[PDB]
């Protein structure tokens, strides 16, 4: 599924991302959009030979299992393929873990490299949240 920006605040609003660890709204929808462009279907690999899987292209290096990580863990205990599902409910369970580490959203290079810092609450203008 290719969300809808305001579509995507919504979902992640009514899912207890709004605020969650202290990010508003607008953080986490601008991090969906430059880790995924709003794609649930969004796969990248990365350099260490792990993937980046779904919405907020979660690694399989610490978070889902998808048998092809070496040495990696699966902290979210899901398959990395329920992260690329239309309903964003496993994306969001296991966000709310990675953003709860110790590292906040620099867990998301994209984010700290794109949104940290900038208007994040343009990302959420014009929404009826
Ligand atoms: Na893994």
């Amino acid at each position: 599924k290719v969300f809808g920006r305001c579509e995507l605040a919504a979902a992640m609003k009514r899912h207890g991302l709004d605020n969650y660890r202290g990010y508003s709204l607008g953080n986490w929808v601008c991090a969906a959009k430059f880790e995924s462009n709003f794609n649930t279907q969004a796969t990248n690999r990365n350099t260490d030979g792990s993937t980046d899987y779904g919405i907020l292209q979660i690694n399989s290096r610490w978070w889902c299992n998808d048998g092809r990580t070496p040495g990696s863990r699966n902290l979210c205990n899901i398959p990395c393929s329920a992260l690329l599902s239309s309903d964003i409910t496993a994306s969001v369970n296991c966000a709310k873990k990675i953003v709860s580490d110790g590292n906040g959203m620099n867990a998301w290079v994209a984010w700290r490299n794109r949104c940290k810092g900038t208007d994040v609450q343009a990302w959420i203008r014009g929404c009826r949240l």
